[PDB]
């Protein structure tokens, strides 16, 4: 199970961790990908995630993306979690850096909550530009189930901590 987590919440816990090295040492049943619509996964979490996955969740988003087409920003989708975990749930926070409304970020943590317990990122923060420490509140203030938050950034994590 998961370890070396601040307890935010009754379900909200956080760390300092590279999700991906996170993901392969847990091998949770649900691990977030900060996806966009058309689940190319290029660049931050995704791109490290991809990677991880030796392009195999590319390939496999690709044929989803083919079927299904793009997801809509605050949706998501479940995929393999290859070998990161069970199941992932590639999720789609509004990127800020694109102008999508910021109070889509309730919309897309809302997809959280039918899993009962996931690793995560701070959605829409990172290249997706939105303010972090709100991406936390958005977070807290919206998922009920058991969320555990990995934060690659350790100046990033000492902020949203001692700001919480």
């Amino acid at each position: 199970s998961f370890s070396g987590y601040l307890k935010l919440t009754d379900n909200v816990y956080i760390k300092n961790a590279d999700i991906v090295e996170e993901a392969k040492k847990v091998k949770p049943t649900v691990v977030v990908n900060a996806a966009n619509v058309y689940l190319k996964h290029g660049g931050g979490v995704a791109g490290a995630l991809n990677k991880a996955t030796n392009n195999a969740m590319q390939v496999e988003s690709d044929d989803y993306i083919a079927t299904n087409g793009p997801l809509k920003v605050g949706g998501s989708c479940v995929l393999s979690g290859h070998n990161l975990a069970k199941h992932c749930l590639h999720v789609v926070g509004p990127n800020v850096n694109k102008g999508e409304d910021i109070q889509l970020l309730k919309s897309a943590y809302e997809n959280f909550n039918q899993h009962e317990v996931l690793l995560a990122p701070l959605l829409s923060a990172g290249i997706f530009g939105a303010d972090p420490i709100h991406s936390l509140r958005v977070c807290v203030d919206t998922v009920r189930t058991n969320v555990y938050l990995a934060v690659f950034d350790k100046n990033l994590y000492d902020k949203l901590v001692s700001s919480f």
